[PDB]
């Protein structure tokens, strides 16, 4: 359909030299969107080289030149918003509903914030005695890479990036193999802005190589990588082995949410609606353990049940659509699978449960809205994260014991309490080992608030103030008036 | 002294790896003590101790927590000059180095961090009037420190004064080589009112207890000290298991650039102080000396002057200040780098060779050694020693030199010396390194970030960043507002 996509490197399209390519699919279709070329070694090694001579321009710039040319990309962006959406429903399947309000949306929110923030980057100084004190700076890293996911490709671009660029740094991004179109587009739009060449290029390729030749690079300081629990086990693995890469990590998640019993029931089966279902289940904060009293649980089977009524798949582009396929044919075996794990251990089926077929569907990679009840804390439903559309429901008796089988888990991403009450909803959130956490909502992740993982979910963190600082290295200065004084 | 057990749960209790080990006096080669080794079982005992420990402190105020620490501090100044000996006799630094840095600096930081806890906050965040957020900064829970052995109870104030005061619980293990004083801090703690299983303390072999300790599923972060390899290899293994969080404070090849308006005694003593306390021991020595040309020559005399004036022999006698290194292990890999020196033509100085004679034949001594008319690709200008060898360069401009000092793997620290206020500032910015003195070399206050760019580090250690630094950020939005679902 599309041309064959070229790498994006210093200013401009360049083809790789590494003589091989990939195709990206439309989920919704299985039509290929476009043949990609994907980078070796060598145009790796040309994009760091690149990125290094654009980030000596971009640094010796004053901060608010920086910040101008940031707000510039943020004001083609939003001019740009509903292209830019559509090019990601085709290549993502999350309906134009989601994109055209959400990805580019908070993507750009986060660029527009930290460009405003360039001129408050500041360090310290520190009086030791009279003839002599100590000042720090903040000091860029670099050249930094970015590693994204497929599920929110453009959004992930732009919370990478933003805070790397306004930090001084240039960041090469490697988007998803799966979503590579997007990522293309945004350098474009920095190069518009007026970002200097090299300053953000973007090297399409199969993580297996061109993400592993990333990750090894003597001249790259900081990896960023956003994606699956194991995947970043041996990215940071990598990082740390070649040369010691300063790292960042945004895992998945088995995000729980307690319902209190004195929580309204159509208040909390809308959070858990969506918490579970929105870019269908393809989410890494989804709260996907649904924690419901005893008592309350028939009823809220109910609701849930009233709610799953008006989740509406087909055309991604009209405007009613809510729902829409996978990512790819693979992913929906996989969550197939995990849904087949469910029934033949015994969790009940309350609706969904195996793939959409018919007019319309025949040719996407859908996935019914999914929905297990009597749940227990040992099935692989519920110990796992699926990444579809997938929520366990599992009633509980006492908050300490909701409490404790909120945090037995591995990951800690993220974590909700539904409750009308002060003292439940500060004591019980206190408590829950996440970083995200959410009392009576789910998924609003502000460009002021830092979000990240406890441990497995995730390393450092993205937004707020504390990710700008993060994308600098802290240099100390000891300025000694009096006269040194030698043991020797 | 007795056979050392491990400290767990505010005592001292035996290992069950089966494994001990001896620590050596390396003034005398004489076995110090038999050292039991924390096998993996003991260390989860540690860890279940610790998370006990640590709900218990989490549990207190911020100002109970900070009155604990502070009478540490109070009981590690009473009995600094006893620690000191016993960190001379395990590590061969000199008396006059032990009871002047090794316990007053690793208290002062104690100290620091101390008075900081009731100030650690979280933020407040207004999104609009019917919702906002806060943050918490939270305990990790149960951290591990890994310790080195040149300053081995500096090093364990500082890795566990900042995690204990962010409400963590540590479980420490000392270099093999200098196992004895983490367990003095041990008990200092226990005395000082710190909740049992705050401070563990493992000794024992770093591909056993340190390698259990980076697998172990329950510990949040791992802070290691120690060689740039063994760094990679603590940080891969540390991912790989449970994706814990870590800090590296590795070694350096830092760069010492004398401008040509430096005074050339001033820079002679800071070159002397950034290459040959501790006996050259020292992760941020300036082991590349760069000098102009036009007063290399004169440099060098006065090198040569200050050399002679170092003081070897008894570790005890206040007028010793340099001493063996760790270990005879230690020795014949520096020998190793003093040889291939001459092999690839450096001009050798001064030393050169073991110290032998009256006072030296049964420790691991060599002679401070300085190499001059050195270049770039030499062998012993490219990779850390860890010995008293100094590695002098000539340098012809400004621009140069700059570029040579960077042009390293390494990115621990660096210095100038030029009393130009511009020249000062100007090269200071351009240096590629996290620890940078300007007419002086090795303060490392409290209040002071440090640690390394490169292959030199992860993170820092010190400063009021290091506390917040062993926290962990919860975000949590309160919505009042009326939650609207698509569905």
């Amino acid at each position: 359909r599309m041309a064959e996509q070229q790498l994006y490197i210093n200013g401009g399209y360049t083809s790789a030299t590494s003589g091989r390519t990939f195709e990206t699919i439309n989920p919704a279709t299985g039509e290929v969107l476009a043949t990609v070329q994907a980078a070796g070694r060598e145009d790796v090694d040309r994009a760091v080289e690149s990125a290094q001579r654009g980030q000596k321009i971009w640094a010796a710039m004053t901060a608010m030149e920086r910040s101008r040319i940031l707000r510039r990309a943020v004001d083609l962006l939003r001019q740009r918003n509903d292209e830019l959406a559509r090019l990601e429903t085709l290549d993502t399947g999350k309906p134009l509903s989601e994109t055209a309000a959400v990805d580019i949306v908070t993507g750009a929110d986060v660029l527009e914030y930290y460009a405003g923030l360039i001129p408050a980057l500041e360090g310290s100084q520190i009086p030791l005695r009279d003839s002599s004190f100590v000042y720090t700076r903040r000091e860029p890293l670099g050249v930094v890479a970015g590693i994204g996911a497929w599920n929110y490709p453009i959004q992930i671009a732009l919370w990478k990036s933003a805070p790397a660029l306004a930090a001084g740094n240039a960041m090469i991004f490697k988007p998803s193999e799966v979503t590579p179109l997007t990522a293309l587009k945004l350098a474009e739009i920095y190069s518009e802005a007026g970002l200097p060449d090299g300053v953000f290029n973007v090297l399409p390729g199969i993580g297996a190589e061109t993400g592993q030749y990333l990750t090894e690079h003597p001249d790259i300081a900081k990896i960023s990588f956003t994606g699956g629990v194991a995947s970043g086990k041996k990215v940071m693995a990598n990082s740390a082995a070649s040369s010691l890469k300063e790292v960042t990590m945004e895992l998945g998640g088995k995000s729980p949410l307690i319902i209190a019993d004195d929580a309204d029931l159509d208040l909390a089966a809308d959070i858990a609606m969506m918490a579970n279902f929105y870019s269908s289940g393809q989410v890494c904060t989804n709260g996907t353990r649904v924690f419901v009293p005893a008592k309350q649980k028939a009823e809220f089977e109910h609701k849930i049940l009233e709610r799953v009524a008006r989740i509406r798949p087909g055309d991604l582009f009209a405007d009613d659509t809510n729902f829409g396929p996978l990512v790819s044919f693979p992913h929906r075996d996989n969550v197939l699978r995990y849904i087949e794990s469910g029934k033949r251990e015994g969790a009940r089926l309350l609706c969904g449960g195996e793939a959409l077929k018919g007019d319309g569907f025949d040719n996407g990679s859908w996935v019914a809205p999914t929905v297990f009840t009597d749940c227990s804390d040992e099935m692989t439903i519920v110990r796992e994260e699926i990444f579809g559309p997938v929520m366990s429901i599992l009633s509980y008796a006492d908050e300490a014991e909701v409490i404790r089988r909120a945090n037995a888990t591995e990951y800690g991403l993220a974590a909700g309490v539904v409750t009308p009450n002060l003292n439940r909803a500060h004591r019980i959130i206190h408590q829950l080992e996440a970083g995200i956490c959410w009392i009576n909502s789910w998924g609003e992740s502000p460009a002021e608030m830092p979000v990240g993982g406890y441990k497995h979910s995730g390393i450092g963190r993205e937004n707020g103030v504390m990710t700008l600082q993060s994308y600098t290295q802290v240099k100390s200065i000891q300025v000694e008036m009096g006269k040194f004084q030698s043991i020797f």
